[PDB]
């Protein structure tokens, strides 16, 4: 059933994941010296290429591949259109390893045929709370705690094969080469997410959407008009009213994040994230990189009253190409990123996210039910979509956890 995934150090069935009680590696210990020094073999008509993610033109080439060939819905209505600026942000965080970004090109014209990207993340991925308790009850605390220390691992994203090369077993080759490059740097685990079900997620969450421009969302068939709106003389007018938001933020002291806020934002974020079983650890440089405002890419606001930062939220932009509509060709989506609330309820913090995103011309706000995202779904009028995000580890046995015990946002 899985000619590639059956050969890999991942849990092979749901049952297996159901049985795991302690975090830890799946494969035997290996050294960098054990890993092939030469690139994985590839057909003579292709070549491995390491793009330079800082160089505008190489980012452009990757941008074009993804624009035309990255994830689309099953009805081929929307395809992600991550921007060049977003891709430089996502793929070159502090201390990134250039060699972890892997492409295939056709040797003749050098047309870009495939890509996958790894970036460093420092992740807490030891045994979850519910399982450390079972371990205490059984006299097995030492085993349960062995891997408690945050680990420096690889986060994988942006796997893409050109549509003309689909179903040719190229993705397994790209994954093997990426694994080799990561292993040659003495890293042995990865974390990744996908919409599709593969062997085997340690957590799964539904996507939620909050309409900001319902007229446009209905026009492009992102949204339908719920049946009960047909009871109205003007179904669309009622839908627009339903989703109306204030034109200015409500929280006293909300303002954009600035560099001097990095230590305070790191503090309150780290205190909050600590409470979840799986979550990242960020340095000041990583807080700066992932949270300071960048035009068109990431938007971050703090609540400062009386000279202290007590709360913050962030969102990022991923537009999608709208493929077959007469009136629009772009969907402008805002995605809930990290946040932390200490002075106000989370719903009150995130309402100002929606207000700001709507003011800035976003059409929808998206999120997965990770973190405490479920705590403001109903009041703030999010609805569940039909999609899910599944969370996976490579070479890491991990108990099944609920998505509200995951604190890692994946771009
Ligand atoms: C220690 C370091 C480790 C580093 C590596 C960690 C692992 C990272 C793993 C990657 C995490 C990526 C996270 C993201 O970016 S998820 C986003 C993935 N990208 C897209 O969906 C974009 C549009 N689609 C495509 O570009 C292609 O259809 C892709 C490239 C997805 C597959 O190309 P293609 O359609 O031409 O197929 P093939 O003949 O070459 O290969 C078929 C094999 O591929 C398995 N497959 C299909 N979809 C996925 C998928 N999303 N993750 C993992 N495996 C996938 C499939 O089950 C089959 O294996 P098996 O069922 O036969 O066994
Ligand atoms: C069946 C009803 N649908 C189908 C479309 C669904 N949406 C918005 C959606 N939208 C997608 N894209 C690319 C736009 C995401 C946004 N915003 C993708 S990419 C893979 C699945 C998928 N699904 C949700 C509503
Ligand atoms: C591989 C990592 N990511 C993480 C984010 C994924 N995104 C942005 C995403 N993915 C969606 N789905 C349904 C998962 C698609 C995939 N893979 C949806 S439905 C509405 C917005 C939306 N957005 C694209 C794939
Ligand atoms: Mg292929």
């Amino acid at each position: 059933a899985h000619a590639f995934w059956s050969t890999q150090p991942v849990p092979q069935t749901e049952d297996e994941t159901e049985k795991i009680v302690f975090a830890g590696p799946m494969d035997e210990p290996k050294t960098v010296a054990d890993i092939p020094e030469e690139p994985y073999p590839i057909a003579s008509t292709f070549e491995w290429w390491t793009p330079n993610m800082e160089a505008a033109d190489d980012i452009h080439a990757i941008y074009e591949l993804l624009r035309d060939n990255y994830v689309e819905d099953d009805d081929s209505m929307f395809r992600f259109n991550y921007s060049e600026e977003f891709l430089q942000w996502a793929l070159c965080p502090p201390n990134y390893i250039p060699d972890w970004h892997v492409a295939v090109r056709r040797k003749a014209d050098k047309k870009l045929l495939a890509f996958i990207a790894g970036v460093p993340v420092t992740l807490r991925m030891g045994t979850p709370k519910y399982m450390k308790v079972k371990a205490q009850e059984k006299g097995e605390g030492e085993e349960a705690a062995k891997y408690d220390e945050p680990r420096h691992i690889c986060e994988i994203n942006f796997l893409c094969v050109h549509k003309q090369l689909r179903e040719k077993r190229l993705a397994p080759i790209l994954i093997k080469e990426a694994t080799r490059r990561v292993n040659r740097t003495n890293v042995w685990q990865a974390v990744y997410t996908a919409g599709v079900l593969l062997p085997t997620p340690y957590a799964s969450g539904q996507y939620f959407h909050r309409s900001l421009n319902p007229e446009k969302l209905v026009e492009i068939r992102f949204s339908g008009i719920p049946a009960q709106y047909q009871k109205f003389q003007n179904p669309m007018a009622m839908l627009k009213r339903n989703y109306q938001l204030p034109s200015a933020p409500k929280n006293s002291g909300l303002r954009e994040m600035k560099p001097s806020d990095v230590p305070q934002v790191r503090r309150i974020l780290m205190n909050y994230l600590d409470s979840f079983d799986v979550g990242p650890v960020f340095s000041d440089a990583e807080i700066s990189h992932y949270l300071l405002p960048r035009d068109g890419v990431v938007f971050t606001y703090v609540v400062e009253n009386d000279k202290k930062v007590t709360d913050f939220f962030s969102f990022y932009r991923i537009p999608s190409t709208v493929i077959g509509n007469s009136n629009y060709n772009l969907l402008n989506a805002a995605y809930v990123h990290y946040y932390a609330a200490t002075s106000i309820p989370l719903h009150q913090l995130i309402l100002d996210l929606l207000i700001v995103a709507h003011s800035r011309g976003f059409d929808v706000c998206n999120m997965v039910e990770i973190l405490d995202n479920r705590s403001f779904v109903e009041q703030l009028k999010f609805g569940a979509g039909d999609g899910h995000l599944r969370y996976y580890f490579y070479n890491w046995a991990y108990p099944k956890i609920k998505p509200s015990q995951v604190a890692l946002v994946m771009l």
